[PDB]
């Protein structure tokens, strides 16, 4: 198993390393670093000429002024203050007129500001700004890796750098800490295997997953709720669709996970009841632990009286306009059968930019996800704007760990569900493709397994003043075994007649309901995963195709930490999937963890006519070449009909899970110890 | 210290003396009284020729045959055909042609109509016509005693009517009767020193002082819910900016004295949970006491299921509205940024005529304000349209007694202030008064204390046959310590480029939170108590104000007895601020009890170029002469901004209390027996 690579020139490779160059040791200041020199020193006034936009700078200066959150404080795009200066440095970062006034404002920024604010807005602007488009980002878990592991790894990292070494090797090893060359390993358990609070624990190996929580991560600085879409000029009138989309996509994976452990659907809550599930973040800031929510939480008190009623009301106002037929406000009317009906229901529920025709959305353009995640987070309220207890629910990086994040969105898509069964069905003709018929798929063993794997956690520890004389340590290493699978192929029969390119599509769903039941199409419609998606050839007569699980469109490769990267700059080039295709789910997770015994889902093949891509989404997901609604044929209900299409073909599939069953069991010491 | 006077001509003072002349005993009809022979053979059918509205006249006939609240029974205006009766009556005395028809409608209405309900309309009647503009009336304690004492001291003085007299004043001494010349002085103690059923009560001095209660009855009649602004002209376009500037100014004082107190913000409730704060009227009806809420209330209990769903549905609506950016129904669509947008929402919140483009208010026109008293008042549903158990609720002269009065109208003004922050914030320009600037604010010391002050109580008893053969008696006088404070300068110091008109405000605002942390502007700009408002000629280089705060617009001097009121007519005059600025703020109320060690507090000063004067409010509030919002510039958020301008400075300040601290030590017998 190679990795696909990518070339790139000269210009790209310096540009490449310098973005690295502010990507290391992030929570210290190094001033042996050419960066500290110039960013020190840059004055932003003087070269107010070098940015495209001066109003952006001007309001960026004026504000930073006044004073911006303090370094060493915990950040957040949730909380007000903390945002719009977030949101002043991007501007301040995207507007710069060339990558070297860029790179200036950069070092800037990360000798004066909190690195928190610093690195979000520096993450966003490197895939913003147009002339960094293919730079390679370093892992979130690489750079945020107090927000990826639990306290127990980090102190142990913390107690191995105090004591500036190992100082009983042979009784570190019953701590999970090894060296192995140069390298400080440290075997971190996902929290299961240290509090079993409630029966969602079975799940921490999948919600904790580090990839699973980057991908949030990067779905989100791909493109931020307070930002316009217009930059990616069509995803701008298709992005409630996209909204639907990658929650539904998510939520649907996530149910599959609970499914292979017998815990049912997504539970359902309410804001005058206690909450059911509770959360513990094996978290910490610098200043506190993170916010803990018990088991049947006592939601509905005094202090979220009015957030409450703020989140009924926006429930209530959706819910009014699906029983009228029609959504009023925000500067229009809006029938449910409008053509730009689905993007509203998708912005209005996100709150963001596009809902009210802005660039950026303001202070007092109130969001239903940002108070929602306040009241679920469970944090008292903040001592002051730059100061507050972080949850889960405070970072794009953290969100999936808590289950009340699937809880909360699984509510949003509730409602975007209902929406969409006032819409016109799919018709039995238009989803028919006379002259292609689906005879047969069969479909590889489908077996999961854990695997150990490793990523750079330096940035946990901080360097003494000598070391930073010298290049980075890039000396501990954090190593957890990660879900993954054995690859698949899916051999598709299609028996055609006449010749034309044909689009084909994969999907996994659910075969039973959580009572053990038979699916329906009618209810169930929603719940399919979209694994594939492409082109193909079809000829009369006979076609057979093969499509193995590691060509699947969907998903990326595992990333690379920072210093394979620089070995890989020096031939000229970058991991192809980590470059272009950085959003998309890790394909190790594309399945959920099987049983010993293998557990029922159902593999789907749709193939039809392949025509418009008039309004593609390829600026930004690759994969959304097509004119297509996301996720169809499975994007909304079907036209009920008892004999299926002959394009379309259900094939029941097992998965099995092949070794230890519980990921803690690789982390015994007795165990790797061997 | 003198009292302002005002000149009078012989019109007014006869005009004046004839009012007067329905203001005694007013319980009790007097047959020995001219008016008793006038309104007893009062024909109105007949003199139908002397009123402008006959339509009007009609109706209230039409009523009249029908019957009317009877003798005895309390009147509320919060029971629909009570105030339908009352308004009837209103429109009689308004519409009547000239002051003798009016008279004689008066007397009318005196001799046949239930008292409270004729006093109800009298008064608003005198406030309405242009003919009585000016005329004094006299203090709602003196009027109506009974719900401005508690029951103790109401029964003291009916002992003492039994026993005509005492029949051993030595021991009358230890319950607080005391014989001074002619009078019997009742030193009446408020709740607080006779229950302390929650930490509430700690308030009692300033909840229960008959000027504040006063006050919001003057607020009340001044311009009623029900009647729409037409009369004064300018202020029905900015209704609703009068209607935040009242409650947020109230609520703020009313915060100011929670803080001195440590009780912090004004609580939040729901509808839904039981409410936390009960109260106790010491206080009873001619057939029943009044309605209790103990602490913890179950609010939503079966009674209230519907109230409440109308409640939570007025709010979802405002809420709502605030999110889709426009306020829809009431026959017009507002945006938030329209320019009649702020007068809504205060005539929406207030449910008043002026909300529907009507003269008065009908019936199935249900009102929030007034289904929220009913819940909150705790109060059995009434036994039939006449009959009803009254809370503190019920009435404008009672309300402020209940904290869940604050906690409501705090609810209200709190969606007020949240609309608020839709609006175009005043920037940082328009706030700078170029060559004007503020070298220096002192202030001198701020102490308060308690002094005793005395009022007419005689309204309580009942007079013999023979003795309304001879002049009413004014015969008893409640004593009660009342919170004052000393008078105090504060030195303005301004250096200007150029000669201009400015006008200069002065407020007082918090310096810490609730939890003793320094306040913020961009949070607290709604806690700005307002305290003068006056223009001032600035001279090119350096100028020196001195305002005393006897001198403060905003304030008035207390009520005089109506005996008083006569002295002072044979000299042709009249208080000057009883008849002009009736509905004032006691001055002696401006600043909140103080803490013997001194409690921190701040004043700030702002002065801006005078100009406009276009749209006052001068017919309604004599201190209202400019163009700029009530409030301003604290009148919405400003452009957040660390660098204050030069034309505003804030002082730090503390205020003290001398003397005893709690008001009941003044009321122990062995105290003012000396
Ligand atoms: C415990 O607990 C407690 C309780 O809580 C606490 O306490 C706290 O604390 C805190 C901290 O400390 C604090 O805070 C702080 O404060 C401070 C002070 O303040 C003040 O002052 C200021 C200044 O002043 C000045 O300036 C101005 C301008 O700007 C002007 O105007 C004036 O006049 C003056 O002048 C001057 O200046 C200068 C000096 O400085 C010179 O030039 C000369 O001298 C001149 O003359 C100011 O600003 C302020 O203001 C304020 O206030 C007032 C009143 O008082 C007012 O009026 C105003 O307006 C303001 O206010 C307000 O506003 C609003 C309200 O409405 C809001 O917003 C707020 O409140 C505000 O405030 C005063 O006056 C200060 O300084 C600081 O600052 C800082 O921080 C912040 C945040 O926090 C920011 O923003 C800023 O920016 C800054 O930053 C900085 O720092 C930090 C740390 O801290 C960091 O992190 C950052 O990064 C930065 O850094 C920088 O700096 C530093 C110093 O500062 C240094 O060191 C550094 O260096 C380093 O690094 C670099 C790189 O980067 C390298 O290169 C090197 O090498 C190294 O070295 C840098 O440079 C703050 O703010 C508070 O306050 C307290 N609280 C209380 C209640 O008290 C404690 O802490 C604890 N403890 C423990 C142990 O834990
Ligand atoms: C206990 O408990 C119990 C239970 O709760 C109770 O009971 C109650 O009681 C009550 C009280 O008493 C009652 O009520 C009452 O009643 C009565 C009776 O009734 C009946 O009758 C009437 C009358 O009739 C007549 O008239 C007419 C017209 O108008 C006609 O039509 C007829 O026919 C007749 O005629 C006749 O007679 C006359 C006389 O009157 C002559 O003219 C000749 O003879 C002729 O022929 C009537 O109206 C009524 O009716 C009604 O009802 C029916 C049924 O039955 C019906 O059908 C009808 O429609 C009617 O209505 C109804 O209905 C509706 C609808 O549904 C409703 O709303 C209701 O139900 C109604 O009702 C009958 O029949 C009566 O009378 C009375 O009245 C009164 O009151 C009221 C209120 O309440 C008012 O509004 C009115 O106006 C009146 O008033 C008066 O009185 C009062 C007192 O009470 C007062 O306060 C006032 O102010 C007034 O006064 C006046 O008068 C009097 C008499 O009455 C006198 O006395 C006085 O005198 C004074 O004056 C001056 C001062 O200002 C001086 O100057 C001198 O000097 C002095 O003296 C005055 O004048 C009532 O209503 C009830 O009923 C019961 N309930 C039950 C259930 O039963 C008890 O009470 C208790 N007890 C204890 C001790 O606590
Ligand atoms: C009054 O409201 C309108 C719309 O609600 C505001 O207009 C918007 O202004 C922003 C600029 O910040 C534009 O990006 C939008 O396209 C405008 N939308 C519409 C519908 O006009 C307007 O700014 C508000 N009034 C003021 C003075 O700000």
């Amino acid at each position: 198993h190679v990795l696909k690579t990518k070339d790139v020139d000269t210009v790209f490779v310096e540009r490449q390393k310098k973005v690295l160059s502010l990507f290391q040791d992030v929570d210290q200041l190094n001033t042996n670093d050419e960066y500290y020199k110039i960013g020190k020193d840059y004055d932003i006034e003087a070269n107010i000429d070098n940015y495209t936009n001066k109003k952006a700078v001007e309001d960026f200066l004026k504000m930073y002024r006044c004073g911006f959150l303090p370094k060493y404080n915990e950040f957040s795009v949730f909380h007000d203050k903390l945002r719009d200066e977030a949101i002043a440095l991007f501007h301040l970062f995207y507007y710069a007129k060339d990558f070297d006034t860029f790179y200036k404002s950069a070092a800037f920024a990360r000798v004066h500001l909190n690195q928190g604010q610093f690195l979000y807005a520096y993450y966003i602007a490197i895939i913003q700004r147009k002339d960094t488009y293919g730079i390679v980002l370093p892992a979130p878990y690489e750079i945020y890796p107090e927000l990826f592991v639990n306290i127990d790894t980090t102190y142990k990292m913390f107690r191995t750098k105090m004591q500036n070494g190992l100082i009983n090797p042979e009784a570190a090893v019953e701590y999970g800490i090894v060296k192995e060359d140069n390298h400080y390993v440290y075997y971190s358990n996902y929290s299961n295997a240290i509090t079993y609070y409630n029966e969602e624990q079975r799940l921490a190996y999948f919600t904790e997953d580090i990839g699973l929580n980057a991908y949030y991560f990067f779905f989100h600085i791909h493109l931020p709720f307070w930002w316009t879409a217009e930059k990616y000029g069509n995803l701008k009138e298709r992005r409630g669709e996209m909204y639907h989309y990658f929650y539904d996509q998510l939520l649907t994976r996530y149910y599959f996970e609970r499914l292979t452990n017998g815990l049912g659907t997504i539970p359902e809550f309410s804001w005058y009841s206690p909450v059911k599930t509770g959360h513990y973040p094996l978290l910490t800031s610098y200043y506190t632990p993170f916010s803990q929510r018990p088991n049947f939480y006592n939601v509905h008190s005094e202090e979220n009286y009015e957030k409450i009623r703020f989140l009924d009301a926006y429930e209530n106002y959706f819910v009014q306009a699906l029983q009228k037929g029609v959504f009023e406000g925000f500067g229009q009317t809006i029938y449910l059968n409008d053509s730009k009906a689905n993007s509203f229901v998708g912005n209005y529920w996100q709150d963001n930019a596009d809902l009210y025709g802005e660039e950026v959305t303001k202070d007092y353009q109130r969001s239903y996800e940002i108070v929602a995640r306040q009241v679920l987070g469970a944090a008292p309220k903040p001592f002051d704007k730059y100061t507050f207890m972080p949850s889960a629910l405070d970072f794009y990086q953290t969100s999936l760990r808590d289950p009340t994040f699937y809880q909360l969105y699984n509510r949003i898509i509730g409602y975007f569900n209902q929406f969409k069964q006032y819409l016109e069905p799919h018709s039995q003709e238009k989803l028919h493709f006379v002259g292609v018929k689906v005879n047969n798929v069969v479909v590889d063993k489908l077996v999961t397994f854990f695997e150990y794997y490793d990523f750079d956690a330096t940035n946990t520890v901080f360097l003494t003043e000598e070391e930073l004389k010298t290049k980075y340590p890039h000396n501990l290493k954090v190593r957890q075994p990660r879900l993954n699978h054995q690859p698949f192929n899916i051999n598709i029969d299609i028996k055609a007649d006449v010749a034309t390119d044909a689009v084909v599509k994969i999907f996994m769903g659910p075969k039973y309901n959580e009572n053990g039941f038979p699916i329906t199409l009618e209810n169930d419609w929603m719940k399919f995963f979209e694994m594939d998606w492409f082109t193909h050839k079809i000829t009369p007569g006979q076609n057979t195709i093969v499509r193995n699980s590691n060509e699947f469109v969907i998903f990326k490769e595992d990333s690379l930490p920072s210093t394979e990267l620089y070995k890989l700059l020096e031939k000229g080039k970058v991991p192809f999937d980590m470059s272009e295709d950085f959003g998309y789910l890790p394909k190790r997770l594309m399945l959920p963890r099987g049983t010993k015994g293998g557990f029922p889902f159902q593999f789907v093949v749709f193939v039809y006519p392949f025509e418009s891509t008039t309004k593609n989404l390829t600026p930004y997901e690759k994969f959304m070449i097509d004119n297509k609604p996301l996720g169809y044929p499975f994007d909304r209900p079907v036209d009920t009909s008892c004999f299926k299409q002959p394009n379309i073909f259900f094939r029941d599939v097992s998965v099995y899970h092949e070794g230890e069953y519980h990921a803690y069991e690789y982390n015994v010491p007795a165990y790797f110890s061997h």
